[PDB]
């Protein structure tokens, strides 16, 4: 007998209107017989306060306005339909579902046989129909207040840092500040903790421009992970594409995660720092048949999911996770684009990084959506300005297969990390190959973007070894993950430097520290936008675990100990990053000028260019670049000489023309007077496994 | 030191040339480092007689001519390459492979841990590399003599039976004649046995025009099936797309299967009977990772297979079998079209039936090959004349998604079988629905073909219940298959008539026999091309097993016992089929004329047309059809009245205008004089669960 | 293969116009009076109709199996690629050629083109494909 009204279809989800004093509720469902809105009082989460049958429907969209409800109000849905699993029809109104357009989720799921929708349990498995209510264990979607006081006016509008000037920083929200002891407990390893005053000055002192946060979409710890006493630490199982992860909130989970995130981002922008978020669109946490009925599968399984034709009880898997969104259906492709748009206009994120992007492109291609998906990004008013990061993929015949890539499109260059790892390991590599990597990989980027900065260079990431573990480790040690070490990449191209794991041997440590420095300069001397693994500066180690996706503990937390070894390296990284930012010679837009050299100090003819090498010498020649980014003012950078000696043996190099001055090197030892400045082609005795950078000073 | 020559790329496979006195060998492989041809003497199959390194290569095609070898020569391949399973690179030259273009295979595979290419066995599973030779257990491809004396000249060229005049007969090669005792042992359940003189006259006496043979491509019994003492009886696991199954050969497996097949087909054609073969293209017998390395996976895994991007050690599955061909690669799509072309020009097959066609179209669509695949069929000189049978599929948004369907394209109408099963079961169905099915389903075929004969009507098939088991059985009994009854369709719409399985109760048997007759007329009275399940005439039973894919035994064999019950039914089917063929009223090309009736003998207004019914009455009115198939001569068929009473109760029907004469019915009892001829609207007392067909005789 | 000799409307009714105008010719939507022209010759064949595409592939197959010809050189290939592109047939035309038992063996000769949304818009080319290097002559005739 309530003054309820039909309300509006737009926008999707729950919408608090100031004026009409109440909240518009809307949910997409094509195959539902009946929809029910459930409102929960903070005090009781087991049974709804009030149940409202949603009776008005515009096209495939159910909606009702409900007066008097306000920001902070908990809710959920029960969706009604046929249950013929063999037809992919899995409607179970006993299961209390998460709104797909929820902007916040009030906690985690509590693993119990009743969140499944089939009997466990039974031997028909997914054919059966479980009657138990799920509400007791399913967090509720939350109505939020979208309003926020942004004074990142300077930043947002309009001209932020481009990829040519970007240093990215891949960092887990929790691990970053979990053991930053000069922060109060409740904000340690949280969004607010991350953007705190000292954290900001730290990231500023390091010199990184762009933060890449690991998954912040609200994810779910897998059953098989919690049965073993482990959580999903990396967050690669979204259940909702609009809500900040409740776990990383310092200010609670009834809007607090939205507010803290919005806060954190605003601080970061004011400091001059960009936010990229790692995003998963290739699968949902619901898994395959057999997985839980938490949201999509309950709302409309047939839409939403890619089903096996001829056996619709099964889900198509391109990723090995269990499901694929039905990206051909206009609502599903809408949700993705709606997600991307939300996070930019409302959460003020500067761009995205697509996890398993080769898979994501395969899925899109699967239903003829890849090129249209790209056109959607390019013409969209807000989406065509953000940064979009992915990976190479040849599908399936398959060269990219794509009319045109967004202006700020870039790809993780795994070939760059492999080549670089192998080089410093001692593997003599074709000169042309190692050199191309340093030149930003024009052999990969013929007509993908016409810029070196489409290539995201890196030596380490969240995947596999931490730069510390890379130089200390020959094979993975992932028994802690509980997969009897079968999980995680096996090709690592690593080297322990003479001892596996921690050692007392100062010969081994000298190798290691020297080597870390080698990679750090190789990376910040190459064309392409570089990405650094958070922790690498702190000499962070997961002690041989190369796939710590499930270690929310001591192993993964950043260790803020001021050990002198560690400290001295943090000093090196700072100095090198600074050097990179300080010189647009290593940051060219059009390379797709240099001169490469031999041991005996001459130019490089074919054969020399084609035979494996262990030593790279080259000069960034010239200066006049166009510009800078301001009205008609060309600058000129100093000319540099880079010597990289991976050959494990001392070697004698003939320098090229002019006066050269050593600006930085991997020598841990003090620098001899005849090494600071060198002229007139006279030879220097270069140590084995050493990297060196010189600027010319005349003429 | 042999006078070997480069030879030719075309044709693919092994090719005996009369003139050059020897055999050209060719194999497609893009990623191989090295290819080796292996020739085996009949006497020893464990070690090759001679090994020849294939050194000439034109594009992606390896080839060598080898003088002196002749039809009957056994051979295989060993293909060389990288083994990085994580890159989908699974080259293992220890494993002796089947030529993809083999026209014959010398037997079955012998299941042994060494046909796998990875260690069993090990806990790295598919990551490992098994060194054992596989030749001992892998049948060899055979060089054949393509020559054959066809005197089916009359048939082949050019105008065979069209779908408007087709009665299809779905029949397993082995089961058909395994217990036909008036045949010599060695030909019982073989290709030659099938086309034997008495079998031909039987099929001719029955009246069927078209035989649909169950898979004849050379298949493999699954490991998990043979460990349980069962074979793969249905043949739905091709390992090669060009070789007739060795198991069904009466004349041996070194060309004998090719010769007997060619023989069998030729006989059939001369008898006026068409050959459709059931074909599988949606997966290969190699399975997923973990499956055997017998052919494709050994020749070139990366081509050939759809791999998971981001994890190339895994295979994409659309069917639930484990693999998918890489239909985007020109060679793979070529092999399919080459298969189809082979079987038509060389084995003289009149058309195909695609198993899991919804899946096959999903796979094609997956890589943007569906519409081009359809254009390839349509423009091809030989392929555009054959019959092509599939199933409906909406992909994935998805209406068919296809410019134009081949002239002789048709689909299995599962909706027809469900509706019909439900109707006679007693389920009152919307009048419009049951009626549309009888009219050939124009509501499904709006613009799929513009003909009722695109619809393949059936009550039973190889899938689920035999017409006998359909009327005798309420749930499946598949424990013999050894899947604790979890396998096989659960929605069967069947009814046991009062007792489950065999019974003594003559009330139950009268129900059953009467009911069989009901379905048989419903089917041969409907628009659309009908398909009959071989055995159904013989009242064949698999005693409740609804999915006997693995029962190569007593259960599935045709039972040639002349029991009087069975005999009387075989008599009915004969009579009805004859009746169908005899009257082009039930065979109209353009329906996409009839008048439907009520109980009280009047025309059918909406509501009547829209409410569920248990009784269908209708008149095939008119006559003048255009033509016939000859120069300008229109015929006229008599007008018919069809009464179908599924209502389990006697009912009184008012006949329409004119004189009506009962031509056939489901009454097992003798016909009363007032039932043979009826006029002037006077009512007849129609029995419950009864079907009846009348022709008008005046005026 | 990019136009017939019938030209635009106001054209002789020699064959295709008379047999079936709808099929055969790409008409201007909204004014089927007129004929879409890609070459400046008056008409383009309706390559999206299965029989029209069949005719072209039949003709290529005829001249090879029947007239023993070793290869073709498509005149105005770019326009032909564009016409094919206009109706989503370019790539399916190329798959037809490669998989055809006789047509894949022959030489095939066109010119370079940049069609639709950049590049060539073709997966793979036939195995004896080659191109009139339009510009190698503009280069040697300038040095």
């Amino acid at each position: 007998d309530r003054p309820l009204r039909p309300g509006d279809p737009y926008p999707l989800g729950s919408n608090w209107i100031e004026d009409d004093d109440g909240v518009n509720f809307s949910l997409f469902s094509e195959n539902a017989e009946k929809v029910e809105l459930l409102l929960y009082s903070l005090t009781n989460q087991k049974y709804p306060k009030e149940i409202i049958e949603v009776k008005n429907k515009t096209g495939d969209i159910w909606h009702v306005f409900v007066p008097g409800l306000r920001p902070g109000q908990l809710y959920a849905y029960r969706v009604y339909g046929p249950y013929k699993p063999e037809l992919g029809l899995r409607f179970n109104p006993n299961k209390v579902l998460i709104d797909p357009y929820a902007k916040a989720i009030n906690g985690s799921v509590i693993w119990n046989d009743a969140v499944f929708g089939y009997k466990i349990g039974d031997q028909n498995q997914d054919l059966t129909y479980d009657e138990r209510d799920s509400g007791e264990y399913v967090p509720k979607s939350v109505v939020i207040n979208p309003y926020f006081e942004w004074d990142d006016e300077d930043f947002i509008k309009g001209k932020k840092v481009p990829l040519k000037d970007t240093v990215i920083y891949e960092v887990h929200v929790k691990g970053f500040t979990k053991l930053r002891l000069d922060l109060p407990e409740n904000i340690r390893g949280t969004y607010e903790g991350l953007a705190s005053e000292q954290m900001i000055s730290y990231l500023k002192d390091l010199g990184i421009t762009t933060v890449e946060l690991m998954p912040v979409f609200h994810f779910i710890d897998q059953r098989f992970l919690t049965d073993k006493g482990l959580t999903n630490y990396w967050g690669y199982d979204p259940i909702n594409f609009f809500s900040p992860e409740c776990r990383y909130s310092s200010t609670g989970c009834l809007g607090g995660q939205v507010l803290s995130f919005k806060k954190m981002v605003n601080e970061l922008h004011n400091a001059g720092i960009e936010v990229i978020i790692d995003v998963v669109y290739n699968h949902t946490a619901e898994g395959n048949h057999l997985g839980p009925t938490l949201s999509f599968r309950g709302i409309d399984n047939t839409a939403y999911y890619m089903l096996q034709p001829d056996n619709k009880r099964y889900y198509l898997d391109f990723t090995g996770t269990g499901n694929t969104l039905n990206l051909s259906h206009p609502r599903v492709i809408q949700m993705v684009l709606d997600s991307l748009r939300y996070w930019v206009t409302e959460m003020h994120v500067d761009g995205f990084r697509f996890d398993l992007a080769a898979a994501l492109a395969r899925e899109l291609y699967s239903v003829n959506m890849l090129n249209t998906f790209f056109i959607a990004l390019q013409q969209d008013p807000i989406l065509s300005q953000v940064k979009l990061i992915a990976e190479p993929w040849d599908v399936g015949q398959g060269g990219y297969q794509v009319g045109n890539f967004p202006y700020q499109w870039a790809e993780w260059n795994g070939k760059y990390r492999d080549s670089i790892r192998r080089f410093w390991r001692g593997e003599a590599l074709p000169y042309s190959e190692i050199a191309n990597r340093l030149l930003g990989s024009p052999d990969i980027y013929l007509g993908n973007n016409k810029t070196p900065f489409a290539s995201i260079n890196y030596v380490t990431s969240h995947d596999g070894f931490t730069l510390e573990d890379l130089v200390s480790y020959n094979q993975k040690h992932n028994e802690a993950n509980g997969f009897n070490n079968q999980d995680g990449m096996n090709e690592n191209y690593s080297w322990n430097c003479g001892a596996e794991g921690p050692t007392n041997d100062q010969n081994v440590v000298i190798c290691r520290e020297k080597q870390k420095r080698n990679f750090m300069i190789t990376l910040l001397v190459s064309q392409g936008t570089p990405m650094i693994l958070g922790g690498d500066e702190l000499s962070r180690t997961q002690r041989g675990n190369n796939n710590a996706f499930c270690q929310d503990n001591e192993i993964t937390w950043f260790d803020w100990n001021l050990d002198e070894r560690k400290s001295k390296f943090l000093e090196f990284v700072k100095k090198m990053i600074q050097f990179y930012r300080a010189h647009p010679a290593f940051r060219r837009e059009r390379y797709f000028d240099v001169t490469f050299y031999t041991l005996e100090g001459r130019e490089v003819d074919e054969k020399t260019w084609s035979s494996p090498t262990q030593l790279v010498i080259f000069v960034l020649e010239g200066s006049v670049m166009d510009e800078i980014n301001m009205y008609g003012e060309r600058i000129a950078d100093d000319s540099f000489l880079i010597i990289l000696n991976a050959n494990p043996n001392n070697v004698k190099v003939k320098f090229p023309k002019g006066k050269w001055e050593l600006v930085i090197s991997s020598y841990l030892r003090e620098i001899k007077p005849e090494e600071r400045i060198i002229e007139g082609e006279k030879e220097l005795e270069i140590e084995g496994r050493t990297a060196l950078v010189y600027r010319r000073i005349e003429l």
